[PDB]
């Protein structure tokens, strides 16, 4: 039958970049004969304005009826001063991930050929390139651990959060990292704080247990503070980084900025049945919203990750990825990927979606 | 009477760099007429080899009798496979900080004039310079929170750690950050994860309460994942970063590597009475130990931080800092601060201590 997609564009540049993702999806649908139906639902700030909360019931129900969630971006200055639970990002993303048991977050990041110069690394380091996939555990640890809250009053008032992990939780995400490494350059770097946290001692121990199934894959451990330093000095030496929830949050953001190319980066957050939520790694960028400036590549590659991981349409997924490579090596760059002099050559959001869709059609 | 210093050189390059710190201290003692007595105690790997644990009773007692701890570095491959509690770093540093209530960690980091090129940042970013002081809360949060440990067996075996903070704990470290900002460029950036952690919601709230005493100081908040990105793009825009224990651990390491000059960086860990532990930010570097290669500046500036903060000898502290500036701008650089061609000009550990001590003597 038809695949069914819940489309949650959100705030800021979400809707403009989502339009280009749908345009390129239309081209892949025609080329590969896929029957996909999409339904739109509010989420984040637009949900608070239209429904009074950032994750309305009808949106949640819409996502339960779908094969995957194609997600834009949430948040903006309008809602930033609401109580923390009522804000767009916390209010949408944490309950979506908990409800759908999206324990696996994949954040691929690489320096693209020809854009090594946009990286904030020293030129000799960025010239060496990098390609680092972060596999982050997304529904356990300190994010969802209990007890969480506060007690007391005044000076003695105290807050608490609890980080918890079981062997089962560590081994499921570790298996994903090792299998991904096997398909890459055969190295997992597991990131913990095993000199301080009991959860990191168990993490390190269980990763070593899972390693026995993968004697072809190199395993190393690195402390999270050290990892922030080593990714500056030798990012070319990492392949897959295997991280708990909070450490994956932190390290995947540093690796993303090290690319200098945030508008190219996508994320996949999956459960064990292969349902997932696919979104750009970057923000809502409300300052450039509605201008046709925004880079729609991250949203377009989020659609390719959705085709691969939720829809089992690998040919359609890679055809999108190649059309994006074609745009980047064929003079089709948005403003933020151009050196400040070459800027007159910037393409708009729709010029980029048109070129990438036409490339899919032309059989790239 | 005499000040009394407990000298804990540790492992690796600790003893060679400590010798240069004592040499420069002898020169400051003569120039400023300070009467200081030093006693040496084992700590870390050398304590495990000599005493069977990394923090012997006699060493702990020695530190209780002192005005401050002048600390080298602990750890090395020899002890890296011991059980986590028995290892040099965890086994020495966590109990020292807990026992002496060293709640305040200060990690000053800047790009030195003329060495902006050693930074791993893109040349146009490092040319802009930076000077970022990290104030890290060191005895609370998840490091010392209870309950901590594990329960269960097999797949359901689970570990847990608890992050806790009280208003009292947040406000003492926040006051330090604001006072330090007042003496600098009047900006505090408080780093939290207030969209996820109850402790970060209380952190953010209490920092805003303390802010009312400092209307001259700008306050901003930044999420820890965002902070790892912003320090790559605009490190010149930060002055004081105010961090909880785990987030300070992580961010101070990224800022240290961004200098490209780890061998110049020192740390101070203080309690409310002004007693503290002063150490280099870098590792034991056991590969270069005993060679006269190691940069002793970080150990020497740790002695200057000790003079200022524990001994209330500001003139002696700044005379050391200026002698270090003189060495750096007068052609006295260790091997790791030289571009690979200029390397023949490297100075040894003792050449550097001799030059810095002679500069103190000459009245720099
Ligand atoms: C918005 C926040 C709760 C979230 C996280 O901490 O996972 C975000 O930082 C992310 O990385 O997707
Ligand atoms: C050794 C470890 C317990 C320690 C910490 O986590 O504080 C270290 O990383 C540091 O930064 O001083
Ligand atoms: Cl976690
Ligand atoms: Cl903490
Ligand atoms: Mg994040
Ligand atoms: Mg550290």
């Amino acid at each position: 039958s038809s695949y069914q997609i819940a489309v949650l564009a959100g705030d800021g540049i979400g809707p403009e970049v989502m339009a280009e993702a749908r345009k390129v999806l239309k081209a892949v649908e025609a080329r590969f004969g896929l029957n996909i139906e999409y339904t739109e639902y509010d989420v984040g700030g637009i949900a608070i304005d239209n429904h009074g909360c950032p994750l309305p019931e009808a949106t949640l129900k819409g996502c339960e009826a779908a094969d995957a969630i194609l997600f834009g971006s949430v948040g903006g200055p309008k809602w930033e001063k609401l109580p923390p639970n009522e804000q767009p990002e916390r209010g949408a993303l944490l309950p979506l991930r908990g409800h759908f048991e999206l324990f696996c977050n994949l954040r691929p990041a690489k320096l693209h050929d020809g854009l090594e110069h946009m990286s904030p690394l020293r030129s000799d380091i960025s010239a060496r390139g990098f390609d680092v996939l972060c596999v982050r555990e997304l529904t356990g640890g300190i994010y969802f651990g209990k007890p969480k809250g506060r007690q007391g009053e005044g000076e003695s008032e105290e807050a608490f959060d609890t980080m918890r992990y079981s062997r089962r939780e560590i081994s499921r995400i570790a298996r994903i990292a090792f299998e991904a490494a096997r398909g890459r350059r055969k190295k997992v770097t597991s990131v913990d704080k095993a000199n301080v946290l009991a959860c990191s001692v168990l993490w390190r121990q269980v990763v070593e247990e899972v390693a026995v199934d993968f004697p072809d894959v190199e395993l190393e451990h690195i402390y999270i503070d050290n990892a922030t330093m080593q990714l500056l000095r030798r990012p070319d030496e990492f392949d897959v980084m295997l991280c708990s929830n909070l450490f994956g949050d932190i390290l995947s953001d540093e690796i993303a900025m090290l690319t200098g190319s945030m508008g190219l980066l996508s994320s996949a957050s999956m459960n064990s049945t292969g349902f997932g939520l696919f979104e750009p790694a970057g923000g809502s960028a409300p300052d450039i919203a509605g201008k046709g400036i925004a880079n729609p590549i991250a949203q377009i590659l989020s659609a390719a990750l959705m085709l691969r991981h939720s829809l089992k349409q690998e040919e359609a997924a890679s055809a999108i990825e190649r059309a994006v490579t074609k745009a980047l090596n064929s003079g089709y760059l948005t403003g933020e990927l151009l050196s400040s002099d070459q800027r007159h050559k910037a393409k708009t959001t729709v010029q980029m979606g048109d070129f990438i869709a036409d490339a899919v059609k032309a059989g790239v």
